[PDB]
């Protein structure tokens, strides 16, 4: 992964086929609630990261983070444009 | 996917590059107790689908079955050969 947009393009390409090693099919059958669930908990992971672990670690838990957001994204149907236009 | 060897191809391909979105990735760190488990849970999935579902739902549940099955394989260090020699 080289930028936000190529994991981004990458979700959406195991949205389209579907395969059984994909943690974002199951979350996007599974529902916003759960998924908004989850970015919570991580972000509660990436304070404690942030406070009290190795910059690896951090890394570690700001990559799930960030993971979970693209999901919620393609969940509620956003682009990145929709995202990039108000930064 | 075109044959079984496919898949496991490109679960050992997961387990190298190890990326955000592969549910293989979090099963392999996590063991080879909850493997088991959810190789049971859907053995069980499967016959329920075999007794009462349609096709769909229980090729659905074969695939996962073969699935979490492979992730067993590598998780112990199996190869394709090391199963397919007793076929």
């Amino acid at each position: 992964v080289k930028t936000f947009e190529d994991l981004f393009a990458e979700l959406g390409d195991r949205a389209r086929t579907r395969p059984a090693d994909s943690t974002t099919v199951a979350a996007l059958d599974g529902g916003v609630h759960a998924l908004g669930k989850k970015l919570l908990e991580e972000a509660g992971e990436v304070w404690l990261a942030a406070e009290h672990e190795s910059n690896d670690a951090l890394a570690e838990e700001i990559s799930q983070l960030l993971y979970w957001t693209q999901v919620l994204m393609i969940s509620r149907g956003l682009s990145l444009d929709d995202v990039y236009r108000k930064l």
